[PDB]
């Protein structure tokens, strides 16, 4: 497989999960200044800038990498808020929402 056709699908395939959020609430790392316990349990903070980071520096280089760490957005914010709050059932939207994005794509590469 070629590495140029595989990351031009992870950087469509990121586009396409951060279309999912709405609300840009995973765009950027969680403030620590409004949050200051959050790193307390969190022990690997993850948002979609620092996977684009990851992305670029040649960090994924298999769906898996790639997928992990999105899966990371979604299961630090399920673990830090209660669940009757907006961010907990947006991590539940992004993982439904998400979850047939990251399908689609791994068909793809699988192609590849
Ligand atoms: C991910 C999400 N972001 C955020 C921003 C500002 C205050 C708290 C939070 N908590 C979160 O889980």
């Amino acid at each position: 497989m070629q590495l140029t056709p595989f990351l031009i699908l992870l950087r469509k395939t990121l586009e396409q999960l951060q279309e999912k959020d709405t609300g840009n609430i995973f765009s950027e790392p969680v403030p620590l200044s409004e949050v200051p316990d959050y790193l307390d349990h969190i022990k690997k903070p993850m948002d979609f800038f620092t996977m684009k980071q990851n992305l670029e520096a040649y960090r994924y280089l298999n769906f898996d990498d790639f997928e992990e760490d999105f899966n990371l957005i979604v299961s630090n914010c399920l673990k830090y808020n209660a669940k009757d709050t907006i961010f907990y059932r947006a991590a539940v939207r992004l993982r439904e929402q998400g979850g047939a994005v990251l399908r689609q794509a791994r068909r793809q590469a699988e192609k590849m």
